[PDB]
């Protein structure tokens, strides 16, 4: 597709159709492209700042910016998000479609003050996707600009930048610099566009139930079983104290202790910390007694972590310090900010197979009793992967991540990603782009020193997701209603998930998915 | 195959040819095997012997040798090893060429000091592989007598002895005695030959790249996350200390505190140990503070561990006690023997996934922190399997061995060979020979007796072994040179990898693979 | 090809591919084209300047800029160059295809030092290419311009000019006048592109090996030759002295007195130099002492002159005075600049057929010695052409040049280009392009006299080159690994061939080709 100056390279796509077993989200926005690092790839590190051994890095930082669709809010609208999560036991993606059009180039001159901006015509921009996956992965690290949850909403494209091998704000021979010139990309004039299409792989749909059973309480309540346990290892005979080995055998009244066929997930505990400042001991220990990891001489802290259930019981009051997803608030700030600014997730209904990230995994024996010592026992505070285990992973979120890569490795483990999502050998590629250098005008006479002189120029254009969702439908024999997410229907100064008096969309609060239950 | 006596039985085909995507490598060697045992299978124990519960061990020797090219070395020269790392992604077996020939048996009889040697034409040497997997397998402990690696070199047969299960210097009912002339074998005049083949099955390739990123230095340098964290639990108010919460979002500033979607390798902790006298703790902690697995009572070192980063930073002077490979020497002896005779080998280029060796994988909070009790943090040294869990696994050496027999198991976990290689369900399968005995005059009467006057005799053939390589060539959009393995340039009293004037083959350093980065 | 204003005219296509016997590299640069020369022709000359016999010139500037790729650094990266010489005995150009393109024309107006640039579509460039080899060759002189060795650096095209015959400062009448406007060229407006194909002659392939053998040392150290020699012309017996003749013959003793086969390569001697300023001669011998030719009443110094090893022995501090390839280094200057800030070449893998250019080429008798007379003898310094030498040429380097015009003569020797590459009779042809001249309005009454007002303007486009290499694999049967071009794995502050914090593409070394060995 091309066609002179005054003619569209393509339309407003922007819809949600549902088919069943299938469901297409159709995102457009309005984008605008500045022109980074004034068209220079530059070299960045940690050194001469604040340093600290767990913060340094190298890196480069690259004139070119890139598209990331990669957040659920970017393809479904609320009530879309709501059809998908009360009516279905699963969902994942299938077919990616991407276009890019109506490239308008501008060029803009500033006099004294006077700022004034025209049109470029013979100006082009670059785009290419890096479907060999040979640069370095950005997408699944959960930065901003992404696509705009609001359709009506214009943004700006986050500027490209990578982390190469770093010894503390110094780098080494094995260290890569990628030059995305080296690359074959499309140029763009103004009547020109871009479109691209992608298949994702067969990845398992995501879990948006909850179970109507827990691991420990599997059993039929009405049934004794045939297998016995250790029930006495000393008798009361009103003699005190006297040895023995009495047996019995499971029965309803004593669940937590019949034999059982699994585990509850793997675990890594967290550190408890309440919303209510008053209950939390002094002190400022969210890096000091925060659990992390040990990576070459550097800490980072596990920050989602293994995915345990966030509080037991009735106690929403608390959360794993750092094992949940904290969304922003618009209005939210950089690094000030408290509670009452940003949106903590609770992991509730995983509780039925996974431990609970505040609170230890069990006790394990820890000594050979005998006459003469005692019976010990120890708490267990991490747990790797045991035969029999099963459980559930992180939920994922309207404001939420959707995949991200599974690193090139000899060997994984259940590479779900972290942050919750789907995690993907081949994700849908980078998309780069970037403004086309234009020289201002040179010497008279040859110089051979590098060109500096540009005349300054940004870009904008409409950007095009097309998504195929495949779902899982429910097949429940459920006879009592289920938990549905609802909007409230009292009267109220706003309504959930819209623009305010000023214009400014705004997200109440996050939406997970698991409503529905499945049984165990 | 099979023509008189005064007729070659096979050629010598030693060369290695490179074929795009693949390489066939061709070793022969000549070969020399005595007569084991005196012909005799025996009972063999740690019983009347030092013991100690740890070494105790029951077993049988058998009267039969065993070929083992179980060594890269075998197969490829430097030059091609070299072209093989310098070049490629990856790379592992396909396809296997076995041929013996060229059989030659030697009757010695020795008379008074005076020792002769002459052909005995009509005696056999049998042959015979163990396809069907009937026999302990012995490859798979990198012992010695493999072929060498210089074509040059004449070499000895290993005597093949197996173990089976041990209480302690005493067998048990369910331990397993096996005759190896209850196999169908293949008999062999100097005239016949015999010929084999097999196919590997599907394994990754090895990898033999190194990472040209890391776990924790993932993201985008350039920008901020959509994600917040807690950051401070007290506000500094000039108040001296005053409870609070504070939450800040992603920031490039602080990578170590930024959600991230993937955890380190698994860790089971070594202890350090300096190459220069002086750092070390005085003592012999060797065994002492050592780790190890405890089997049914005994206790064995877990050597090369779980795959680790060998020193963290700069300090290549450190390396896990027992967590690394170690290379003999030549020159090198028994026991003794000073560090000057061995060679040690980092295990550098995994840093960016895998945990150091000698430090801890990460902490654990340990405790329900409140007003009243302190926030508590446990170091984690032994860390399993985790779901999102990311690693290498180590690497291989131009001396090391190419591949191990998965053990026949109800379960196993990532079962690459722990000393580095290619885990085969139905590897290679064992090659077993033998000389055929000839027995001396009898008794001009006859007896039942045991018979023991046997014509002491030994043979000499050659072996060729031909190997596939599937190569996974390099498709890097780095910018600038990689690392190589590289020969020093620079004058010196011997080349490397040759043999001095006393005509003895030498292998400088040990060699691996990962040279070529791709990104994470 | 051709399509409206706001359509793109070709694409950004910048690559490598690898394929086994070829290697394709594409390169795509942003160029800028000012208007030279006001549009006109000039007459120029060294007449009125500081003058000196040797540095007189007559010649004219045209108008017109060129288009320059003759640079290794314009096709392959750093990591491809790499790759090249690692793996390969030799290499050569094949194909070439060449495409202009994006073209946009700008006009500058500049009023009250407010200077603003707008878009003149109606505006044309003109580009041909000299095809038949009708216009003085500029290309094989290592001049400035050529494509930037990084992909995101943008270009300042050079100007034309050439010179003709000169009797100092004037010209003769067999002196040329070459009108370029006097070819057939296309005129292109923003819409229109420009396209055109070469085909190289076959040219050997370049030796990017090194002898692993030397020309005195071919024999075999283990045998005698039938060969004799006269080794004593006065015996000793202990009668002091007393003539006599007698012969011995070549031994491995001593070789250097075996009658051989060959000699060393032709040589033009050179003054020594030392990089530590201390070993040298006070004074300022750089012309007063330099080596050079006589052309016609003038001298030139012969610059990299016949090709010769640089430096004997281990003594890498020294260099041929001007025989070698010394290369800028960015922040070098124009004139001044110290040995810190270039990069000077070492011709070392040739010392095994080539002389050294410092020492001398050998000893000659010079008399016809008898019992009155003594035997004389000197030395050598100039040795033209001998039947039965052999040699290697001089080397190139990444940043070096790749062919150059063998010149139109009546004969020539051995015409590989003294700076290194490949000598073509017709090499790829001189690409011409220049503003087309815009008038600015005209008296209202007719003028004949000549027209000086034009409107000011400028041009910028992209331009892409695809050169097909084709490759000389490595047969090697050397058993130890081989010396390969690497980078250091050691930490540091920069990454070899990148951009630094400012953001400034910098080549830390030169490399050479010749890393494989081959025997003699």
């Amino acid at each position: 597709g091309a066609d002179g100056v005054g003619n569209a390279s393509g339309n407003w796509h922007c819809d949600s159709t549902w088919l069943g077993d299938r469901v297409i989200t159709t995102s457009t926005r309005t984008w605008a492209l500045p022109t980074y690092n004034n068209h220079l790839y530059k070299q960045i590190s940690s050194a001469s700042t604040g340093a600290s051994n767990d913060n340094h890095y190298f890196g480069y930082s690259t004139p070119w910016g890139y598209f990331d669709f990669n957040r659920f809010h970017c393809h479904f609208s609320p009530r879309d998000w709501q059809r998908l999560i009360n009516n279905n036991w699963g969902f994942r993606p299938k077919r990616l479609n991407f276009k890019l059009f109506n490239i308008q180039v501008k060029e803009v001159t500033t006099n004294d003050g006077v700022t004034t901006i025209a049109n470029n015509l013979t100006s082009t921009v670059q785009v290419f996707s890096d479907s060999e996956y040979q640069l370095p992965y950005v997408l699944g690290s959960a930065h901003q600009g992404c696509l705009p949850p609001f359709p009506a909403d214009v943004f700006m494209i986050p500027q490209y930048g990578y982390l190469t091998l770093n010894n503390g704000s110094q780098a080494v021979g094995r260290s890569s610099f990628y030059c995305l010139e080296y690359f074959p990309s499309q140029m763009l004039r103004t009547g020109n566009n871009f479109t691209f299409s992608y298949t994702f792989e067969d990845v398992p749909f995501h879990s948006s139930y909850a179970h109507s059973q827990s691991l420990d309480r599997l059993m039929n309540p009405l049934i004794d079983q045939y297998l016995y346990y250790l029930n006495r290892t000393q008798n009361q005979s009103g003699s005190a104290q006297n040895k023995d080995l009495l047996f019995s055998r499971g029965s309803p009244a004593g669940m937590s202790v019949q034999p059982k066929n699994w585990l509850p997930g793997p675990c890594y505990r967290q550190q408890r910390v309440s919303k209510t400042k008053t209950d939390n001991n002094n002190s400022n220990f969210t890096w000091t007694g925060a659990s992390k990891y040990n990576l070459n001489g550097r800490e980072s802290i596990i920050n989602p972590g293994t995915a345990m259930a966030s509080h037991k019981d009735d106690k929403d009051k608390f959360f794993p310090m750092s094992g949940v997803m904290i969304f922003g608030k618009e209005s939210a700030g950089a690094s000030n900010t408290a509670l009452d600014n940003v949106m903590i997730t609770d992991e509730e209904e995983i509780k039925a197979t996974n431990p609970v990230a505040t609170e230890r995994f069990g006790t394990v024996a820890v000594n050979l009793q005998s006459s003469s010592t005692d019976p010990a026992t120890g708490d267990v505070h991490v747990m790797g992967a045991l035969p029999g285990m099963v459980w559930q992973d992180r939920d994922v979120y309207l404001q939420g991540p959707i995949w991200a890569k599974i690193p090139h490795t000899d060997g994984h483990f259940h590479p779900s990603p972290l942050m919750g999502g789907f995690g993907l050998k081949h994700p849908p590629p980078q998309i780069l782009i970037k403004n086309t250098p234009v020289p201002a005008n040179p010497p008279a006479e040859f110089s051979a020193t590098k060109f500096a002189s540009f005349i300054t120029q940004y870009s904008t254009g409409q950007v095009s997701v097309e998504i195929e969702w495949e779902l899982q439908k429910e097949n429940s024999k459920r006879w009592n209603p289920e938990v549905q997410y609802t909007s409230n229907y009292a009267k109220s100064a706003n309504v959930d998930f819209t623009v305010d008096n000023n214009g400014l969309y705004t997200e109440p609060r996050p939406i997970g998915t698991r409503y529905l239950t499945r049984p165990l």
